């Protein structure tokens, strides 16, 4: 029956309500109870506050009208306002104190996910204060999670006028009885109730959510912890930079603040960072999530040596040159992790800080060919299978959906070992035709990867593994250096290839290294433990890169 | 005969030379003359400094080797180093003091423009200091102006070893006698001279440039002031954001720091900002230069109302939402200028600061239809011609090259008046078939616009003028507001349509308005007076938007 959910902002989606601050301010300054709420509301539908809420004047123009109203309420009440009474000061503090009320937001999210149309309906203002950015961020953060945001100052109408409710029903393309509306103000519910909407008077959050869960029949309270926000590819800003004449790099870009360049591994995509991108942007960074060379919408030339670490690094440098970035933070996973360490080694001046998920930094051994070194570890046998051009391509492109569904699995869901792949003659020889869907990924997400890899397949991606000797020779030039810029190594407990112990000597080469560690996390770290990744990165960025 | 020009960095392209700082430091601290230059150079080809310059160790690893060398030189000289002697401190100060030597850079530029291949050859280091970004910026700024930058620490070789010169001749694909090389160190010229290169020992800049002008036969000294750096479209990062399902916006993106969104007028392009984009990026901003809706690589739907100011503003807001920007600085010219004022009026919270070139802010007259208002000014007659769908399209698309060559002209070069266009029956009725090339633009630049407008022609662009009534109605909602965020108005003296006096009452509506004014500047402000525009914007940004 209920198909729409509408949330007030002040006192419902954002807390403390700013009305509650007029309460406290009165008491703090020992004024008459309600004097500040009277001056606020003076003149009703024709008073300063209604003109503000309808968008007729800006917040800076209203401030001095509210001052006047305070002089007038105080005179008629026979008190005096304190010396240094400041309306600007009180509202600056009140607006900056209000935050997103997390459990209401997650209830709105969850209803959106069970198919509800959702909106925010709020009486708000055109904010032109020096400090307006604070509110602009808050509204951006809430708004990406709703179908609509209706603002009184944008539509020229206010709660509780009956016209804004009709504009609501009309925006939602629904009838009064298919809508629930939560607001902390009884007067605003009054007209929604008249048209026959379910309403919930919002006092404490939990009681409201209990009423909401009862009326919608969907569980909202005590729900398990939700995943971080993901990205819809077609909602993103897509960037293209030609780094040399046959080669363009594609990236997805979100946020402002210090540049953070995310570098995925094999065989992945910018999209492997889908759970990090909104969180890092929201934490105050400019995220640039790459399609690395060979992948997705970046170019994929066929030659093996277009993919040695040297050319790849030089090209990531050019990428920064053309974008006008003197530095970025480099964060990599798997092959990306390898590349960011070498960015730190050869271009420290372009690298603000470096982090790797799973991939340790282990200096080249100048007295052993890197092929022998790879033979010394049975878990790396899949790299030998990758060597011969064509063979792995034929297997991995033969069935894309099967390929990614087999690969992208949590640590208890495995359907292949990395074990004597050469001898068995294939990566998938004894694995299912139609693997079951891992709990980590939806069918839709697999199909995004499948669609990416239809552009260029696995040649360019496998070539990252076909420059052992050339990479070894380059790396040997760096064997006198140390990494002395800020650096983070994150190990994954149940990565059975890139195991945590392989990182154990890293401090010899990176004496100030910081570490995170994630338990119960396989190889696909970002989508296995997104919440934990987000927390470790954001904390390390705020302390080391900011 | 000479086909290549090679510039040293320290003491040639950047000044003061850091070698000169060892001089001063010795005197400042009253040490033995040359003690600091001896410790620096200790051990020759096998000493700490050569390993640094070849890239074997990083700058942070060398610092304490130089300390040791200072202890050793001081002991053998029988002096003591001051308490608080700090190698890090001295080099931090010396590196931050060195700047681009402007006249050498402009000589290199000019030689590049007369067809020379140019490079920087420098002994430099892998800089991993906390403060490394300072140097990274400098190198980025120089490097975009040369064919090559060869760094000793990247190639594993140093001046004056003869191997780096061979690597030079080889990178330049030229023979020893087709090359001039300037360096402040005689020893480095010595081997270039042996292979038969022209060399110039660089002491004071002017004497060197005189020698360079003599040997190349190109005038370099006392040249007229050069234009600011322009943009090559295929060297830029190109951004795409879908703001609703039929509509994507394209932009070109350069720089980091606060977001600055540039909004061109009719009938133009992101490229109309080509002279502002590198300067604003270099000044510390993140520039986003739009193709506005209707143009270039942005979508151009056919319907007139897709182009009213309201829809356009809402869509620029969505553009910020998807990019993750809570604010940007909005800078507009002509129609763009109009749009940014309305951004300031209706979305102050998303606008960090607003500037307009030429377009004044003049509030809608609620008692006069805007068509009558347009009839009241004979210089706006071209807007009436624009009204009827098809008529202006047919004229302006008929010959693109003629169209832009006729339009894009300096104030003394006019070939059309905006005067009784309707009566004459065309904008170009009495103008040349093949206009001469204005001094403002090259043939190549016109052809860029021509190629842009082949994608969608003039429908979407003209539609910006076909919403007079709808724009008027929207604007009337704002007639109680003021613009109280930081705002700049720049007038152009010889814009005969958007004349400076039309801006004269702006302070009534924008009481804190700042102003620039550009003399001898027609309608095409950015390309008419780029140097002056850059200076007025950058100064206003640094004081009001930063
Ligand atoms: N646990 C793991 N560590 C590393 C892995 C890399 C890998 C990815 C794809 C193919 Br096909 C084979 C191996 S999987
Ligand atoms: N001096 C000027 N002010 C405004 C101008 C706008 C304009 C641009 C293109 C065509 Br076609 C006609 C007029 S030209
Ligand atoms: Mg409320
Ligand atoms: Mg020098």
């Amino acid at each position: 029956t209920l198909r729409a959910a509408v949330f007030d902002l002040d006192g419902v989606l954002a807390l403390p309500a700013v009305f509650g601050v007029l309460g406290r301010t009165e008491e703090a300054l020992a004024l008459p109870r309600g004097l500040l709420n009277d001056a606020f509301q003076k003149g009703g539908p024709e008073g300063a506050t209604t003109r503000l809420m309808k968008g007729e004047i800006t917040l800076s123009q209203w401030i001095p009208l509210m001052e006047e109203n305070c002089r007038k309420c105080s005179e008629t009440a026979k008190v005096c306002l304190p010396k240094n009474f400041s309306i600007k000061e009180i509202f600056d503090k009140a607006i900056s104190a209000r935050k997103i009320n997390r459990p209401m937001l997650q209830a709105a999210l969850m209803l959106r996910k069970k198919g509800f149309t959702t909106a925010i309906l709020t009486n708000t203002w055109l904010d032109d204060r020096a400090e307006r950015d604070g509110l602009a961020q808050l509204m951006c953060e809430l708004k990406m999670h709703f179908d609509f945001l209706i603002e009184s100052c944008q539509v020229g109408m206010v709660k509780p006028e009956p016209q804004i409710y009709k504009f609501l029903l009309d925006t939602l393309k629904a009838s009064p009885s298919e809508v629930v509306f939560l607001d902390d103000i009884g007067a605003n519910l009054k007209p929604a109730r008249d048209l026959g909407m379910v309403t919930i008077l919002v006092q404490d959050t939990d009681t409201a959510l209990k009423e909401l869960e009862k009326v919608t029949g969907i569980q909202l309270l005590n729900t398990p912890a939700p995943l971080p926000t993901s990205c819809n590819p077609s909602d993103m800003s897509h960037g293209y930079v030609t780094v040399k004449p046959r080669v363009r790099l594609h990236f997805v870009e979100l946020g402002s603040g210090p540049a953070v360049c995310l570098c995925h591994g094999f065989p992945e995509s910018w999209y492997s960072w889908r759970y990090q991108i909104p969180a890092l942007a929201q934490a105050g960074y400019r995220v640039l999530a790459m399609d690395m060379k060979g992948y997705g919408e970046s170019s994929a030339p066929p030659e093996i040596e277009e993919y040695c670490m040297e050319v790849l690094c030089k090209e990531m440098v050019t990428f920064l040159d053309k974008l006008g970035l003197s530095q970025a933070v480099f964060i990599g996973h798997d092959w990306g992790g390898m590349l960011v360490w070498y960015m730190a080694l050869f271009y420290p001046e372009r690298v603000r800080a470096v982090a790797s998920l799973n991939t340790p930094f282990i200096p080249a051994n100048p007295n052993m060919s890197p092929l022998e070194s790879i033979k010394a570890n049975p878990v790396f046998d899949y790299q030998l299978y990758f060597q011969e051009p064509g063979v792995a391509e034929a297997e991995l492109e033969q069935n894309l959906s099967r390929t990614f569904k087999s690969l992208f699995r949590a640590s208890d869901e495995s359907v292949l070992s990395m074990h004597k792949v050469c001898e068995a003659g294939g990566l998938f020889v004894n694995s299912p035709e139609e693997p079951s869907l891992s709990r980590m990924v939806t069918e839709e997400e697999i199909q995004f990867y499948v669609q990416q890899f239809k552009k260029s397949g696995f040649r360019g991606p496998l070539n990252w593994y076909r420059n052992m000797e050339r990479n070894w020779k380059w790396a040997c030039k760096s064997l006198g250096r140390k990494i002395l810029i800020p650096a983070l190594m994150v190990t994954a407990e149940k990565d059975f290839v890139l195991v945590p112990q392989m990182s154990q000597h890293m401090e010899d080469w990176i004496p100030h290294l910081k570490r995170g560690h994630i338990e119960d996390c396989g190889h696909w770290t970002q989508m296995d433990k997104p919440t934990e990744v987000n927390q470790i990165l954001i904390k390390w960025l705020d302390s080391d890169a900011r």
